[PDB]
């Protein structure tokens, strides 16, 4: 007599790949391998429906005894007891009994739904979740029967009017969705949670494969399991809106701004990409450094080098990085590219972003996290990354190490050069045997920038940018050719 | 007594491929993994026939209750339930009763055979869908007994005269067309529904399969499910016919006008590549504001910049999009690749063309579409695109950010200058240690243009072309060689 | 009532990537095809408790006989009969008995669950090892019998509180969990040793795939079985914190140290590459040399020449190794690439810098350990290499032989010189048809470091650093172009 109405899970990110939830008095199937968060994915929806919306829920497990749940449900903050106590919640144990023995007969689905409809009569339940009907289903061996049973589950929860989560199982991450194969079609939504290995990691992904009568957001969608839950990111956070200003900010080197038009934008990304050596950390070091002048609060994602080597070098560029961080100005995180994922790194940069809450991020070297990556999961992290400074006002500063370090014909192998707004090019220049170095802006929206490839050197003050190699030519392949006069 | 008649679905992109629709007086089988869209299909079957044709349909469920089946259809605006009171529609629910037990015998297909026969006498039915017979079959395990039940039952429906849709099942995407294996060669037609997964994202594509007696377009074909039901496009929809005219469109830029010979064409594809930061965006903020100045509606099809970016930097150009869009003549959809598949770019491009009525689109940077996707794919987008433009008569601006900035010995890595009828050259020069700019009008179909490789500076004023550079050797390079006099 | 505890298996690296060890009082499922260390994981994890905690642990063995258990653990040198005789360990011999025949019944879980209560209450066991309930569950054919069984042997461990790890079978190494399906659902806490086979080398590595109610390092993880038990490397064991100083220490060629603002640093990693036949070598031998004529420990890693080779080239360069090594100041370490995995090379590294405490360490030619595996594994083992010697306040020394000997547009093709401080690039220079060479100082992070591509000729007494060729053009492409005056 309406359209499908649905239920908010309040699950960061699923609510917008399902385009509002979960529909409302159906039943949803969460499928993953072992690991892959359905049992999580439960609790979290049962939990965080009882704690923003009152509504009581029923948890009905089949293997996890409820002490269990309510142990592991701490780990995330979660006080289920507290709730069982309330009787907001209640774990309806059906896991069998050791003390009974085997059953040669089908067994009794009819006696577990007449006590989950009392249950849901006793709490008034809206939302239900049950735990690894697989091991229900395993007694019955064939398929068909399968398939009978979980519609006449589905069918009497739906008659009920409870909303419904059911968690099955799967051998394989890409086989087939559910064990049986017949899971999968008797209900109405279909959940996909995934822990693929790929290059010795384990990506965390959930897919909505259908949402019969709703439109939902296609394909694989990373999600990471923390101290809050499952968190998952849909594909950047689509768009939005960020009204961009004309606001200058310094980048900590006089002459660089001049050559920027008057410095970077506040609400703008900035790449400096080159070989190594040619001091992508000492601008990003100068901008930090600036930042914090002026009294700004700002951090510094780096990835290749150590604290106290960062330390090091910033002093004998005469940056006291130290006095910064005393000051509560200046936050150091540096962290080894693989010891975590892409989705994982951008939850790290989004939870310190918010703590800390800086006006300017300097990310050091976004190459050395795309070691091991695939071209389009390292896109989606930069897309991430540069959409939430974009969205909080933050000025972002990254540096992208170049693999040749003579000769290089293009930005970025990664291609990001699209998607930053400054991007600042770190090249050498082989000058009658020397070694020189050339900084040119290569890119500015919005802004007049100095088309000069002028020589810089480094020296214990940091960058002097001198004057443009306005008597040579090829200075863009590494060895240019002098002219006289 | 004659040929093979066939009846229209009316399902877009459909009746193309499938060329003129399904056989008359024949069953289809339609199969595809979970959410591949076999029961929209279905519905969409009969909801089209019988409100286009008046031809009344029968729906036979075995999984979704009939009320569930008028409850999904209303996300697509279809109120079956109106039907169904007309008597036009009748929904025939043959899911098992929860209060029949098992039967160990074979499953009665001649009772529901005959219950199929007395609905279509009693509401003289054209058209029959069947919901999922791979439920009934299960309970026919054997391969052999499925493929004569579904012998009888194509046969029986045969003789009664109807068009029947049967949908069934698989579990592997390239697997075997349905679940036992019998089922897609007791079947006249097949027709393949797929959602493969590529890339972390959904695909999802119909295939024509066989259609005895008939000739029907071969292979995959993506679709998209959207609030009007299933939206098929055939391979570019062919060829057409759209009559180029000789009539000039001004750039918006009256140097380039005079370079391209009195400017573009009104029934063409304009193709501006070049390296960051070279000035594409430029060229199309210039073209759109040319088309507005005049009174001419258009759009921009941004995937790099945000709105409020691409106004910041118009504004400094002296643009003023904000009034532009006040004025009802520019509307700006900015969206990141990553947030649809490009079956579903092209159906928004197709959707905001349809709204809006443009008289000429910019697109920017189709690079950016062609992130993570093959290129086949991102060809048949591009073939898409630029058809249904030439179509519309409509002046179509695509931007092409080049992977090397210098030294590019391609106009484009995806190859699309075979499509593109203008081709705009913008490339970086270095001249004295100073990254000019080079614009050239690189290819141009049906005009003379310049040949000139010219020097253009960008402004407060927006892009000043200059003269070219007639001392110099090797410009395309990027680092030229001048020569003395 | 509380949060969810762990219990440190003392197993290098596994607690840190269970973040704490096993849970208290929950079964841990240790699957893994044959030889991937299952039975040792599972004694070492009771004979670390027994040994640093004096938590008494149970053994259950349905193979391996107690008395070859006992002789297998002896090639770790533990010693687990004075264990058993002082009742701290006890083996529970569950081995099919030959004498014993075939039985068609169920066999008594009961029973052995009965004896394994009992032997706990006896020795007051904390911890238990269960090998290979695989043999059990064989006469269990189902797969829903079998689970069940296993839900009744973790439940009831579960009720006696200890702590339990099981090991599974799998029978192909990224396929099945385990060998029914059902043993990584039942189990809290999964744990996946492999032995993957690539490139004709097995790879072993552990996964923690899930630990229910706390967080994990997530992916595969190199591991080794040695004298020592299984040793586990948590992805280069993080960042950790080593203070760099700015205290200088010398190459062994004084013009180089002046290259590099007065010789490298104490707690940097230097990097010296170039084609074959640069001077590579030279460099490490002069480096060495210099570090045991301060009476300095020093370490050479070499991959490539045999030491014999080595000394031969010394003693023809002036540099006498064999009294070096007689002095007690010099270790030499050769070994072929191939002769062992670079997690077993990482792990010789550690045990010669632990035995010897060098305080520097040279490895000859990386680019050979990077022969025939993937850049993500070398660059894993380069991590780690370079993490553990900065953590020991060691000064590295590391070449990387140039895949091209001339026009080399890359420092390293497999790209470490973001992880390295000092990059030394040596390249020949075509000079009037000889083959001189260069050295520049690339890169010193947190140093003034000459620019100049200088000259250097090899002698018997080493290197003669010249001046640089400010007389030539494209030094950098090897095939320089001289211009008069
Ligand atoms: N506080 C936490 N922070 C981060 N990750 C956590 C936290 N608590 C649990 N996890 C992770 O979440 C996963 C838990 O999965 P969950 O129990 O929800 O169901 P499942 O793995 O889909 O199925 P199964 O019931 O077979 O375990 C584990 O792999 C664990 O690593
Ligand atoms: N209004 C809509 N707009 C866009 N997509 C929709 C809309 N309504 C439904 N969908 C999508 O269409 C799909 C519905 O598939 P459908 O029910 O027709 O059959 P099927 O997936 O082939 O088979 P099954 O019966 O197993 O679900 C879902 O995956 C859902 O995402
Ligand atoms: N002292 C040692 N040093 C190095 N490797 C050792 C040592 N002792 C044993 N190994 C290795 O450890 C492995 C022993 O595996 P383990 O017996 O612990 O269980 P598993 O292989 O997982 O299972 P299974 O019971 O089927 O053998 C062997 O492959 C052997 O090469
Ligand atoms: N005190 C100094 N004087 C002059 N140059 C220095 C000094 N300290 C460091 N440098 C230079 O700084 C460079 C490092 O720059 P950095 O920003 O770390 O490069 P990257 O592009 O890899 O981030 C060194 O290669 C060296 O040339
Ligand atoms: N006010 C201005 N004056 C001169 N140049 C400007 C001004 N504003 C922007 N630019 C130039 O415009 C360039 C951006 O051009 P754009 O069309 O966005 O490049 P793309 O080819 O990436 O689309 C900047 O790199 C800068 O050189
Ligand atoms: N006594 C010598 N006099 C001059 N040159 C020598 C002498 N001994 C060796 N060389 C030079 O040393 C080079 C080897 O340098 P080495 O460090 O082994 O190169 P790599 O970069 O491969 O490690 C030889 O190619 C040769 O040019
Ligand atoms: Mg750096
Ligand atoms: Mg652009
Ligand atoms: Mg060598």
């Amino acid at each position: 007599l309406s359209e499908v109405q649905k239920m908010p899970t309040m699950i960061e990110g699923f609510d917008d790949i399902s385009h509002g939830g979960l529909p409302t008095g159906r039943s949803t199937l969460v499928s993953g391998t072992s690991g892959t968060g359905k049992t999580l994915f439960s609790i979290q929806f049962l939990y965080n429906g009882i704690t923003e919306f009152d509504e009581p829920g029923i948890f009905v497990t089949f293997e996890e005894s409820p002490q269990d749940i309510i142990k592991n449900a701490r780990s995330f903050g979660w006080n289920l007891q507290k709730l069982v106590d309330q009787g907001k919640l209640f774990i309806l144990d059906a896991s069998p009994d050791p003390d009974g023995q085997e059953v040669a007969g089908g067994f009794d689905l009819s006696a577990l739904i007449e006590r989950i409809n009392y249950a849901i009569q006793k709490y008034k339940a809206r939302r239900v979740s049950i735990d690894s009907v697989t091991a229900v289903f395993q007694q019955y061996d064939a398929a068909s029967v399968v398939r009978r049973e979980i519609f006449r589950l589905v069918a009497r929860l739906k008659q009920i009017g409870v909303t419904t989560v059911m968690t099955t199982e799967r051998i394989d991450e890409y086989g087939p969705i559910a064990r049986y194969g017949v899971e999968e079609f008797v209900s109405d939504n279909v959940v996909i949670l995934r822990n693929v290995l790929e290059g010795e990691r384990r990506r965390r992904t959930v897919e909505i494969l259908k949402l019969r009568g709703t439109t939902h957001m296609k394909g694989e969608y990373p999600f990471t399991i923390n101290d809050h839950g499952i968190n998952i990111f849909p594909l950047g956070a689509m768009r939005l809106t960020q009204r961009s200003s004309n606001v200058r900010v310094s980048s900590g080197v006089p002459r660089l701004d001049e050559m920027c038009g008057g410095g970077f934008f506040k609400d703008s990304i900035i790449l400096a990409t080159g070989a190594t050596g040619t001091g992508k950390t000492l601008l990003v070091s100068k901008f930090i450094e600036n930042a914090c002048q002026n009294k700004e609060r700002a951090i510094l994602f780096a990835y290749e080098e150590s604290r106290a080597q960062l330390l090091r070098n910033a002093s004998s560029w005469g940056i006291d990085f130290e006095e910064m961080e005393r000051q509560g100005l200046l936050k150091i995180i540096c962290a080894y590219p693989e010891s975590a994922g892409l989705e994982d790194h951008l939850q790290i940069i989004k939870s310190e972003i918010g703590d800390f809450k800086p006006s300017r991020i300097a990310i050091d070297s976004l190459s050395a996290l795309a070691r091991g990556v695939s071209n389009n999961a390292f896109r989606q992290f930069v897309i991430g990354v540069t959409g939430y400074a974009k969205q909080e006002e933050i000025t972002g500063f990254f540096t992208n190490t170049s693999d040749q370090f003579m000769g290089s014909h293009s930005i970025t192998d990664s291609h990001i050069s699209t998607i930053t707004d400054t991007i600042l090019l770190l090249q050498y220049v082989e000058i009658r045997g020397e070694m020189s170095r050339a900084i040119n802006v290569f890119k500015m929206r919005g802004s007049w920038h100095d088309k000069g490839i002028r020589e810089y050197v480094i020296t214990d003050k940091g960058p002097e940018i001198k004057d443009s190699f306005r008597n040579f030519e090829r200075i863009i392949s590494g060895s240019p050719t002098r002219i006289t006069v």
